[PDB]
């Protein structure tokens, strides 16, 4: 495809002399709660009510992503400000677009000169786990759809890299590409270390760019194991790849993580018990690659974390009360099969599910978290002595 050295010095000269302007869109959840996924926007504004507008440049390869000086948090605020939502789970998220007819891109700010040795961004390259939109602007809003999924999030809210973010007041660039089944009509399977290539030749526009300060998170395998039938030891060369890719690149912090046992999930209650025990020893036999990377990449004097997903996942499943849920068998959704042409519909949520509340279940559809689920990830990997402790954080007074 395209690697960083085929942008040439005076392309980068060239793309970042275009000082132009564009809107954003403020994006936030309509209704009150977790059970509601529907969206709705409004253009950011400025205090005055007229029309907000960020300078910069854009640049892509065919995805086009905005590149200013203007703070993130000064972006989200003017977002608050804007629309002004009064309910606890506004889950406001903001994007460039010059109008109506455009879709979601990306806002990147670049750094500054006088940069030291902080944590200044998260970058996360992943699967369904961790997208935020990559998979949902191919699909053109369409998958998965957006008054049951949550703005392009394979939930109906944030993610855990999205709460790990927000607790860091650190902006999140998202990579990960949702590879659930039907995503491969959008765009062609393409492995972890192809999220890695195009984000290096993002980073190649970005102005005084030290990837030494980047926190990176990487979970692979869920959907090359789930649904497109992957062997171990070619996810184990994806993922090996990647990690040499990356830290090649100049990488230094890096958050991994085991898989869930997938076949927990509720879609494998019309799966045969064949399928469940052939899906968990592939996992199984994974999980201990990604083990074993994390050891050789602290050995090698790397800033590694490594987050037991698959034991969390286990004790969730296995007794759901004790960790705040009251179940982790069914869907929230009333969906009662596994079916690639249900991310296209909206579905209800059960009695059940309406009656506990989607927080009190672990399983949103049939294969995916719920955004309760994610933000008990992230809070377990936030936890004081859990591993980020080795990473450079500003303080926020």
């Amino acid at each position: 495809a395209l690697s960083p050295e085929a942008i040439t010095s005076a392309q980068v000269f060239s793309t970042q002399s275009k000082e132009t302007y564009t809107y954003v869109r403020c994006w936030y959840r309509t209704g009150n709660s977790h059970d509601e996924s529907a969206t709705d926007w409004e253009w950011a504004e400025n205090p005055d009510g007229s029309y907000f507008t960020i300078d910069g440049y854009w640049w892509s390869s065919v995805k086009n992503m905005f590149y200013t000086n203007t703070s993130q948090n000064v972006i989200k605020q003017r977002c608050e400000e804007t629309l002004g939502v009064t309910h606890d789970a506004a889950d406001i998220t903001y994007f460039a677009a010059d109008n109506r007819w455009s879709y979601n891109h990306t806002i990147w700010t670049n750094d500054p000169v006088m940069q030291a040795d902080q944590i200044n961004k998260i970058v996360a390259f992943g699967d369904s786990l961790s997208d935020t939109g990559n998979i949902f602007n191919a699909a053109q809003w369409r998958f998965p759809n957006p008054d049951t999924w949550f703005l392009g999030h394979f939930s109906n809210g944030f993610v855990w890299t999205e709460y790990i973010a927000q607790a860091k007041k650190l902006p999140l660039y998202n990579w990960a590409v949702g590879g659930a089944a039907g995503s491969n009509q959008y765009v062609a399977l393409t492995g972890v270390k192809d999220q890695v290539l195009s984000y290096l030749t993002y980073a190649k526009m970005a102005k005084n760019y030290k990837p030494e300060n980047t926190l990176f998170t990487l979970e692979f395998g869920l959907n090359d194991f789930m649904n497109y039938n992957r062997e171990v030891v070619d996810v184990k060369t994806d993922f090996s790849t990647a990690l040499i890719k990356l830290t090649d690149a100049g990488a230094k912090n890096i958050m991994l993580m085991t898989l869930p046992d997938a076949t927990k999930a509720p879609q494998f209650k019309y799966s045969t018990q064949a399928e469940i025990e052939k899906v968990r020893a592939k996992i199984v036999e994974f999980n201990e690659f990604i083990k074993a990377q994390a050891a050789f990449y602290i050995i090698q004097g790397y800033n590694i974390t490594l987050y037991d997903t698959h034991g969390l996942f286990e004790q969730l499943t296995q007794n759901p009360q004790q960790h705040g849920f009251v179940n982790a068998s069914d869907a929230c959704l009333n969906i009662n099969r596994a079916s690639s042409a249900d991310y296209l519909y909206s579905h209800s949520l059960t009695n059940e599910c309406a009656t506990h509340s989607s927080d009190k279940y672990v399983f949103w559809d049939v294969t995916h978290p719920t955004t309760a689920v994610h933000k008990y990830i992230a809070e377990k990997m936030l936890a004081p002595g859990a591993g980020m402790q080795r990473f450079n954080f500003h303080h926020h007074h």
